[PDB]
């Protein structure tokens, strides 16, 4: 989408995966969506370092609105757990330095069962644009036309745009597309600033694994087309949650800044482990995941339980992310030669390899020639930047 | 199996999970199945306070036999890998004040094709003895049929019985033939210390998972047996490893516990995280898990992605479990009548419950009349003991 916005992937915290649509603000007052929740979370996004090292915007998913519109058929938050309302929640992010997202459905319905945006998406563009929000997640539930899906998608981009407001727009068009027809991303990515490919993630390896395997069976269809402006999104950061081990949160990580991802965080803030903190604040795995040449990673191999990804960075880097998918033993030796990385561009006439994670280590100069020996903990991923120099 | 033996269920390490069969000592001589692996372990076992917790048998699973037996028909350990042989590592191991497990096969060979103990029960068990073993891990690969595989674990049993030596007898009996024929588990208790049920596990969720609920599902016709002497065997304990998260790890240490599951370990105490090791090594989980009364736990309770476990303990004590299974969302509200638990006994006329993972808690007095509440995180198991009043 060429709107200026969204030229490295978009960073920031979304509140599905972890608080879902919790409206028990009597009994789980903690975990339940209201105002107070991103009020909170906001605080820590600054006084925590999240701010500080990308994570941007601070976003609402779905289960904020009223049940109805109002009497002018504009949407609203619940009163009763949104009583100050967007508009003032907005400036309290905006005070703080952060941006905010909000969510909405092209629809009659949002998934979990609130207003959806079909038949007022010029409305809709417009409130939001006079709330000061700053990023739309549009999903597409409650469509079960291939007609009215695209049309809404496109129409709501245009309407956003008309308002004359900066928002990034985040896509669900080819993922409930799929049902249908294989989606056309040219035209996806003319219209939105990312989009999500596959199904929701959760707090499971599983999950993950899943989403590297679809993308990874295909990425001839969705690497290319990804670049500044317009993103793949395989979904939000499951790290600091319950049910990844340290190294399959390791593995997230890893991939996702070798895919280009948006990096949505989803979690508790306020509970986080110092490990976890660390790993999604780490400078040089954002940098990463950041890189402005802005081009996708893609895997190279797949054989013996391994797989090794890889991502082209400015100035002639690469990253290099190599996974042990046998989930039984110890760490295991993987060997390859640098020739066959990076194209063959990286390491010639040679290169200077740092070990990012799961710790960082500086590794030295590898000729072309010369072989780079890794052991990979199982469910684990090294992450290694390659550096091409003539030393 | 009426040896004087597992009077609680055995606690100790066994190598399989974690070094499964790695022959290459040339290019990875820390991690390859040898004498030196199982001395570092030992050694481990006892300065960093794995044997005062309780963990005793030091056990060596497949792949530690030379291709061949000698001229005389015995088993002989790996020439180049074992050069001191078991008998002089079993030595070593009594010096620190452990036990030592070695492992066999049923059929014609072991699972990793070394030679199996068919048509030589009675050289194999006595040459055990004379090396000092202390426990047998006796599995059931290739082996051709259901009546040569009970014969097998009937004779390897008396012939340990009849070298007069103690030795703990782990068997596979009941996992080989399941998928054939269902077991008569009396029958394999009157032959057995302990048994494996279901398949092997891994470093994963997924498997954690599957053992529970198969343990579940059958439960009708395994807890009962259960007891001092004989136990359901789960397999091993993965904690300290890669797969699992912490709260996973929990899982596994309470529903174990829970279980009166032998408490074999199958990691690397050269390093393992403190996290890890305190959870291991957690007094009060064991002392659950150890309890001298020797029932199993079973399922209370299924529905809406929570799992509810109990356990009967010694002086009207009992364990309770609750597992929540959603893989989704953040930690869940889960409440119960007190009443419910522990078969209406536990908290009559009150009970005093403290919590004990994922954290030590003391909760306080419940009344019969009382409700536990509490917050279970994702794929986290809460573990509670009820002290009733009286
Ligand atoms: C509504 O839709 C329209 C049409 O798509 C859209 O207008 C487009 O905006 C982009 C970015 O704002 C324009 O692209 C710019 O072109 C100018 C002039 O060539 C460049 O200077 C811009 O900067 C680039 O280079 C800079 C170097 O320092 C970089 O910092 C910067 O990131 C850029 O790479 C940029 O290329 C584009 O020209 C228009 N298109 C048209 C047809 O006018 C509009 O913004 C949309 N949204 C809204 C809210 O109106
Ligand atoms: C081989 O098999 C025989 C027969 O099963 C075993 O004998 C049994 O050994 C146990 C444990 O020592 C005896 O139990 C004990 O009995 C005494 C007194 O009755 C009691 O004080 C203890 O608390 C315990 O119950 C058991 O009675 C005995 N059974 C018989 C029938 O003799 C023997 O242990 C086995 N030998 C080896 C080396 O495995
Ligand atoms: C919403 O419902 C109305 C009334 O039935 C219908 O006309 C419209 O097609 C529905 N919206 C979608 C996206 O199908
Ligand atoms: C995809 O859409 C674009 C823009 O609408 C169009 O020009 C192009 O032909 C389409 N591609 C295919 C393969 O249909
Ligand atoms: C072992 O092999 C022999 C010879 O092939 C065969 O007769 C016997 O049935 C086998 N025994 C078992 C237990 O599989
Ligand atoms: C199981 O075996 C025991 C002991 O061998 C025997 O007494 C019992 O009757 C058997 N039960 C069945 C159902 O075969
Ligand atoms: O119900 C909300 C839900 N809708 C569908 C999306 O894919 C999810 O991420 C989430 O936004
Ligand atoms: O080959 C060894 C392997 N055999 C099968 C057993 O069930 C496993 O626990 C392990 O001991």
């Amino acid at each position: 989408l060429d709107n200026g916005l969204a030229r490295t992937p978009t960073m920031g915290w979304l509140h599905w995966e972890r608080f879902m649509c919790n409206l028990d603000c009597q009994e789980e007052p903690d975990s339940c969506i209201s105002e107070k929740l991103f009020m909170e979370m906001a605080e820590l996004m600054v006084s925590e370092g999240w701010k500080d090292a990308g994570y941007e915007y601070l976003c609402i998913d779905d289960c904020w609105m009223a049940p109805q519109r109002d009497s002018e058929g504009r949407l609203q938050a619940d009163p009763q757990r949104f009583p100050h309302g967007i508009r003032q929640l907005a400036n309290y992010v905006h005070s703080k330095g952060l941006k905010l997202g909000i969510y909405a459905d092209v629809g009659n319905k949002t998934c979990a069962g609130f207003p959806g945006s079909f038949g007022y998406y010029d409305i809709d563009a417009q409130t939001f644009a006079d709330w000061g929000v700053d990023l739309l997640k549009f999903a597409g539930c409650y469509c079960d036309s291939l007609e009215n899906l695209a049309d809404g998608y496109k129409h709501m981009s245009l309407a956003l745009n008309r308002t004359g407001r900066s928002i990034v727009y985040s896509c669900e068009w080819p993922l409930y597309m799929w049902p249908f027809q294989k989606p056309n991303y040219t035209e996806i990515r003319q219209y939105c600033n990312h989009w999500r490919n596959f199904a929701d993630i959760d707090d499971s390896w599983k999950s993950i694994k899943s989403i590297l395997d679809w993308t990874s069976f295909n990425q001839e269809r969705i690497v290319d087309v990804a670049g500044p402006g317009g993103w793949n999104d395989p979904d939000m950061l499951v790290i600091g949650n319950f049910g990844l081990s340290w190294n399959q949160q390791v593995t997230q990580m890893a991939l996702w800044a070798i895919m280009a991802a948006p990096l949505f965080m989803s979690n508790d803030l306020r509970h986080i482990s110092p490990q976890a903190k660390a790993l999604l604040q780490d400078k040089d795995v954002i940098a990463i995941n950041q890189d402005p040449l802005g081009k996708q990673g893609y895997q190279l191999r797949q054989g013996d339980n391994f797989e090794v990804w890889e991502r082209p960075l400015s100035g002639l880097a690469w990253a290099v992310a190599m996974i042990n998918r046998q989930e039984i033993g110890g760490p295991r030796s993987y060997t390859i030669a640098v020739a066959s990385l990076g194209k063959g561009v990286a390491c010639n006439p040679a290169c200077f390899i740092t070990q990012l994670l799961p710790v960082k280590r500086k590794l030295g100069f590898y000729e072309w020639t010369s072989r780079l020996r890794s052991h990979i903990n199982p469910t684990g991923t090294v992450l290694l930047q390659l550096e091409n120099t003539m030393q």
